[PDB]
């Protein structure tokens, strides 16, 4: 993911492509003219083209292109399909997990001693740098990194174009001390795990200017999304193409929900754009993250709910937003009964609350009375069209009610969560739910690691949690939950 430059202007991007690139060279960067937006800068016929990528929270929407779950998925699509031929690699180490810019040696030794383990390492500024590694069961070793005539070295041997190239080389070819100690660079020092009780302190520190600390942390998490390019073959099958709301936003094959007992006369009846999400990766405290139904996928949706024994559905979109259909109406009007293929649904009662509507549904298979179960649909109706709510209170009160409903039901299957694409708002609600559940069981004195949790959810469905605004909202929601305990 070296084609992503987090700190360059459009002029710097043009100058980089015109002087260090060739026709077909490209890079992506965050927008400066509209923070929250991105730009794909591409060299074609000796000139540079700047293409806008927008993300208001649901997907990356490339101008003159398609809608994607991650920037890595976007780039992989066009590199395997204006030509994107040559990534122009970024030498900036700001978004590396192990880079701690202006941090002192005293503080760095305190962090490796209190939070490190064998092979924990960090790189900090001295124009020179220091590589600090903990080894043992123990001790801290400091390796001086010289910057001489724009290249990096540890005092001998090879000279690197970037700290990234230097760190990767010494991860592959470890330094050995003359008495035998292997300076193993096993893992970056963990600085994001916090005690839940100290959430306020961390939010305060992250709200300070780095763009704030939140931006730096979120972009270091995005840098790791190239580790998550898992296969999505099933969603690409001709037979499944029109079952996807967005052509290129697909479920990973390894976690997709497989639909069994399909119409024997239907060649492909096992697909739905949905993934099982398991915390720390029981059916009960698991989730199904899915897209908003299409008219042709309503029956598949109900086959999924029935098969998985799901008793709670969380809908985080209106049916229509900004004049566009985000989810078809897959449930009957209040008091009505409808058949969706082999599935029969009665809408028993609707209850309106400030931020949401609850629909008590009875789902059963046609011809089998004894299969009836109640499915509780919580429909969050006040999420803004773009961005996130200004206050997490409403979302928390809603999740608290959803949690208690699910907890009250013996052997309930995973909670189904959906929005439009099923990755932005969906991923945001699931992550908040996972984090608050840890504070429920383990109490205020528990460890929480927001980016670790999100990377874990993102390994089960593409792009869960889309934006820096949602990333900050997750911290704000955890903070508010702890503050009202
Ligand atoms: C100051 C700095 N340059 C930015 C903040 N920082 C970190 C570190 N680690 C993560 C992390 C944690 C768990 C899983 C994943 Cl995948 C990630 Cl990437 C993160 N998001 N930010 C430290 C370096």
């Amino acid at each position: 993911r070296r084609w992503f430059h987090p700190n360059i202007t459009g002029v710097e991007a043009e100058n980089l492509l015109l002087t260090r690139g060739v026709d077909g060279s490209f890079l992506a960067r965050p927008s400066k003219s509209n923070p929250g937006d991105f730009t794909l800068s591409v060299r074609r016929n000796g000139a540079v083209t700047h293409i806008k990528i927008q993300n208001t929270g649901d997907y990356y929407d490339l101008y003159g292109g398609e809608k994607f779950a991650t920037l890595a998925e976007l780039v992989q699509y066009y590199m395997e399909h204006i030509e994107l031929k040559y990534p122009l690699n970024c030498a900036d180490p700001t978004s590396e997990r192990w880079f701690h810019g202006h941090l002192s040696g005293k503080e760095a030794e305190k962090l490796l001693t209190e939070k490190g383990k064998h092979g924990s390492f960090l790189v900090r500024e001295s124009g020179d740098f220091v590589l600090s590694v903990r080894t043992g069961d123990s001790k801290v070793t400091h390796v001086m990194i010289r910057c001489q005539e724009l290249k990096y070295d540890v005092g001998g041997g090879e000279r690197f174009d970037s700290l990234t190239d230097l760190v990767e080389h010494y991860k592959k070819n470890p330094m050995v001390e003359t008495l035998g100690t292997v300076l193993q660079l096993k893992q970056p020092l963990n600085t994001t795990r916090i005690n839940a009780a100290e959430i306020e302190s961390r939010v305060r520190e992250l709200s300070k200017l780095a763009k704030q600390g939140f931006w730096e942390e979120f972009e270091t998490l995005q840098q790791q999304e190239c580790k998550l390019l898992y296969s999505r073959k099933e969603g690409q099958r001709q037979e499944n193409k029109n079952k996807n709301r967005y052509k290129n936003i697909l479920p990973f094959d390894h976690t997709r929900v497989v639909l069994h007992d399909g119409d024997p006369n239907e060649p492909v009846s096992d697909y739905i754009n949905a993934n099982i999400i398991m915390p720390e990766f029981k059916p009960k405290k698991s989730y199904i993250a899915t897209q908003g139904c299409l008219q042709n996928t309503v029956n598949d949706f109900w086959r999924m709910v029935f098969q998985e024994n799901s008793r709670v559905i969380v809908m985080t979109t209106k049916e229509v937003e900004r004049g566009k259909s985000k989810c078809v109406k897959y449930w009957p009007d209040e008091y009505a009964l409808k058949e969706y293929g082999v599935m029969r649904v009665r809408n028993v009662k609707e209850s309106a609350a400030h931020d949401y509507t609850l629909r008590e549904l009875k789902l059963s298979k046609v011809g089998q009375g004894n299969t009836e179960r109640t499915v509780w649909q919580y429909h969050f109706r006040t999420w803004p069209d773009h961005g996130v709510p200004s206050d997490p209170g409403g979302v928390l009160d809603f999740l608290e009610e959803v949690h208690h409903k699910q907890e009250s039901i013996m052997d309930a299957g995973p909670v189904v969560v959906h929005c439009s694409a099923g990755i932005g708002r969906t991923g945001t609600f699931i992550v908040i739910d996972i984090l608050i559940d840890i504070i429920r069981e383990k109490g205020v004195d528990c460890d929480i690691d927001v980016p670790k949790t999100i990377q874990m959810v993102r390994s089960q469905r593409s792009g869960m949690v889309q934006t820096e605004a949602q990333y900050r909202f997750i911290y704000m929601a955890v903070q508010h939950y702890i503050e009202t305990l």
